[PDB]
C-alpha cells in the first residue's frame, strides 16, 4: 500500500522511454495479477541494471502507469551512470557552516537510524559539551557557537552515514574528510569508535572557544603554489594558506587586517575574493596556543586500524592509513586542509561518485573542480540541503546514488518478492 520505488535503465535517454512505454502498457494489461511489490523487487534485483537510469515512485499500479507514461512522453536528458557498479561511493565529510535551523527534525522522523544514532550521542555530547545534541538540531533557531556547531554538524554528518548502511544497505567505498568533517570520517572509516570521535570534536571545539577572535580567514578563487608565492613576494609572514580545497581554490589564514587587505587587493584584480565566517583563523599559527591543551584531552583516544580506505586531507601522502591518536587530531587542527590532494588521490584510484553527508553541500563544487581537472566524468552529490523537504528520509540520495552507478546491496531495500514475467528490453 506504500509507495515503491521502480527502477528502470536503459543505452540512451529515448530507449528509456521506450523501455518505460513498453512496461507502461504490460503494467496497465497485467495491472490486476501483479502485486506492486513483485514487481518493484523485479525491477531492481531481477534487472541488470543498464548506464541510462531512471526511478518511478508509485503507491499503487495504475499511479506506476501515469509515472512511466509522464517519462515516456516526456524531452528530458537522462544522464549516464558515472561509476559501474563495482563501487561504493566516496563520503565527503565538509567542515562548519552547514547547519541550519531544525536540520535534524525531518530526519529524526523519517529515519529510525538516524534517530537511534542521535540517541547514543545524546548522553556523550551532554556529558562532554553540555547540551542536548537533540535540542540543538530541533531548534528553530541555527546552531550557534563553535562548541556547539562542530559537535551538531558531526551528529548529522554520522546519522546520515549510519542511516545509508544500515536503512539503505549503502556501504561507503572511501571517506574522505575536511578539516571537522574528519572527526565523522574517523567513525566511518572504523578508526574511532562514534563516542570517541565524539569526545575529539567536543574537547576540539571547547578548547576553540579560548582562542576566539584570533584572526580572520578569506578564500580566494586562484591555485595554492600563486597565493603562496604572492605571500612570499608580499613579505607576508602572518597570513598562510590554510585550505587547498581544489586545484583552481585556497583559503587563507592569520591576522585579520592582512587578511583584509589581501582580499582587498585580490577583489580589485577582478579575482574571486572573500572573507570567510571565522572567529578563528584555523590550520595557521593563530591555533598553536591550544594545541599543548588539545594533545593532553585526547591522550585517552584510542584509534583502530581503518576497514574503509581514508583519504586524509591531513598526511601528507592522503593514500597513506591513518593512526587517528591525539597527534593526528592535533595536526588535523594545525596543517593546512590538502582536501584537493585527497579527492584527487581518490579519483586517481578510480571512484567517480561522491555523496556529501553534511547538512548542506559546502563542497559539492571543489570535487566537480578537481574531477573536470583530471578529465573524469565524476557525480558529486549532496545528501542533504538547507530546507531541503525529506519526507521520504534519504530515499532521495538513494535514488541518485543509483542513477550515478554507485555500488549498493539492493536486497536491503527490495528484501524479498517473486520475480515477475516484465518486458526485458532488446540490446
Amino acid at each position: 500500500s506504500s509507495p515503491r520505488l521502480f527502477m528502470l535503465s536503459s543505452t540512451s535517454s529515448d530507449a528509456l522511454r521506450q523501455t518505460a512505454r513498453q512496461l507502461a502498457t504490460w503494467v496497465e494489461e497485467h495491472q490486476d495479477c501483479v502485486a506492486a511489490s513483485d514487481l518493484a523487487y523485479t525491477l531492481a534485483r531481477g534487472r541488470a541494471h543498464r548506464p541510462v537510469r531512471t526511478a518511478v515512485v508509485a503507491a499503487n499500479l495504475p499511479e506506476l502507469v501515469e509515472g512511466l507514461r509522464e517519462v515516456a512522453d516526456g524531452d528530458a536528458l537522462y544522464d549516464a551512470a558515472v561509476g559501474h557498479g563495482d563501487r561504493g561511493p566516496v563520503w565527503v565529510f565538509s567542515g562548519q557552516g552547514s547547519q541550519w535551523a531544525a536540520m535534524g527534525t525531518q530526519l529524526l522522523a523519517s529515519e529510525p537510524v538516524f534517530a537511534a544514532t542521535i540517541a547514543k550521542l545524546e548522553p556523550v555530547i551532554a556529558a562532554e559539551s553540555g547540551f542536548s545534541v537533540t535540542e540543538a538540531i530541533t531548534a528553530q533557531q541555527t546552531v550557534t557557537g563553535i562548541d556547539k556547531v562542530q559537535p551538531a554538524v558531526f551528529a548529522v554528518q554520522v546519522a546520515l552515514a549510519a542511516t545509508m548502511e544500515q536503512t539503505y544497505g549503502v556501504r561507503p567505498g572511501a571517506v574522505v574528510g575536511h578539516s571537522m568533517g574528519e572527526s565523522a570520517a574517523a567513525v566511518v572509516a572504523g578508526a574511532l569508535s562514534l563516542e570517541d570521535a565524539a569526545r575529539v570534536i567536543c574537547r576540539r571545539s571547547k578548547l576553540m572557544t579560548r582562542i576566539a577572535g584570533a584572526g580572520a580567514m578569506g578564500s580566494v578563487e586562484l591555485p595554492a603554489k600563486q597565493v603562496n608565492s604572492e605571500l612570499m613576494a608580499r613579505g607576508i609572514d602572518d597570513v598562510v594558506v590554510s585550505v587547498v580545497a581544489s586545484p583552481q581554490s585556497t583559503v587563507i589564514g592569520g591576522t585579520s587586517d592582512t587578511v583584509r587587505d589581501l582580499i582587498a587587493r585580490w577583489e580589485q584584480r577582478d579575482v574571486m575574493a572573500r572573507e570567510v565566517a571565522v572567529d578563528v583563523a584555523f590550520h595557521s599559527p593563530q591555533v598553536d596556543p591550544i594545541l599543548d591543551d588539545l594533545a593532553a584531552a585526547l591522550a585517552d583516544i584510542a584509534p583502530m586500524t581503518p576497514k574503509v580506505p581514508y583519504y586524509s586531507a591531513t598526511l601528507f601522502d592522503p593514500r597513506e592509513q591513518p593512526v587517528c591518536d591525539g597527534a593526528y587530531w592535533v595536526d588535523n587542527l594545525r596543517n593546512t586542509v590538502q582536501f584537493a590532494a585527497a579527492v584527487q588521490a581518490a579519483m586517481e584510484d578510480g571512484y567517480r561518485v561522491f555523496a556529501e553527508l553534511s547538512p548542506h553541500p559546502l563542497l559539492t563544487h571543489a570535487v566537480e573542480q578537481t574531477g573536470r581537472s583530471l578529465d573524469m566524468s565524476v557525480a558529486a552529490l549532496a545528501g542533504m540541503r538547507r530546507e531541503q523537504p525529506l519526507p521520504h528520509g534519504l530515499r532521495g540520495l538513494l535514488t541518485e546514488l543509483h542513477r550515478a552507478g554507485a555500488a549498493l546491496d539492493y536486497s536491503a531495500l527490495y528484501p524479498a518478492g517473486r520475480l515477475v514475467d516484465a518486458p526485458l528490453p532488446a540490446w
